[PDB]
């Protein structure tokens, strides 16, 4: 159970984005239904009044929280991977539009899941803004908590992989469009019951064996990291 507070650009806090430049849902409940329109940008997908200006090569940092800013972030039980996607705003995230800019699942050296390192990072994870066409974009940040992912929601609706999905409205101003955006996957649609990484038993299967859901990260990406860029407590 987690939500996005706002973003940072190049290490500079852009301010509370909830219902402003983040298409925020009303609470931190997960999405579980892989076929639901809620997979696109969570349960209150509508245009919000602001879009954060960035340029290609900027660092865009999402900042998550549980109940209040810079708290425990997400329950430690919610082991799983983190991904970020991009699509043009004109799509409203419909169709074959979502391109992956970032993936982190399990780090064998540190023996930590992406979620574990998100907590250590005070909720902060980043991508580098790609050289796509200037214009309006949706950046879709996705945490998958696997603690009840031994079951499929479609079979048992009180269990399943949990998706914490947040869409940020981002305007890319300066870009040479040297890496124009390639075809995307649909959400809902890309994840199915047979997709690698959707049904997994983190209690019995070694984390080293985990494979995150495709698609692969676009070669045009520059992303990106799970790491604290800014100290929220100084404000
Ligand atoms: C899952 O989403 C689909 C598409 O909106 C819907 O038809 C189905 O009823 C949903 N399942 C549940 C259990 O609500
Ligand atoms: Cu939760």
């Amino acid at each position: 159970h987690t939500l996005v507070w706002g973003v940072w650009v190049n290490g500079v806090d852009q301010g509370d984005g909830r219902n402003i430049y983040i298409r925020s849902p009303p609470n931190n409940n997960p999405v579980k239904n892989l076929t639901s329109p809620d997979m696109t940008c969570n349960v209150d997908n509508r245009v919000v009044p602001k879009s954060v200006p960035v340029n290609a090569g900027d660092t865009l940092t999402f900042e998550w929280y549980h109940n209040t800013r810079d708290d425990d972030i997400i329950a430690s039980s919610h082991h799983g991977p983190i991904a970020v996607y991009i699509a043009p705003a004109a799509s409203n995230g419909q169709g074959n539009v979502w391109v992956k800019l970032f993936e982190d699942a399990y780090n064998v050296t540190n023996s930590t899941w992406a979620v574990d390192r998100l907590i250590t990072a005070h909720g902060q994870h980043s991508v580098v803004v790609p050289h796509v066409a200037p214009g309006d974009y949706l950046f879709r940040a996705e945490i998958i908590a696997l603690h009840e992912a031994d079951s499929l929601y479609s079979q048992n609706p009180i269990r399943g992989a949990q998706f914490y999905i947040s869409c940020a409205q981002i305007t890319i101003n300066s870009s040479d469009d040297s890496t124009p955006l390639p075809a995307g996957v649909p959400f809902p649609g890309a994840y199915t019951d047979s997709t690698p990484g959707i049904q997994f038993n983190i209690y019995t299967t070694p984390a080293t064996s985990y494979v995150a859901p495709p698609p692969s990260v676009w070669s045009g990406a520059l992303g990106g990291s799970i790491a604290q860029v800014g100290d929220a407590s100084l404000e």
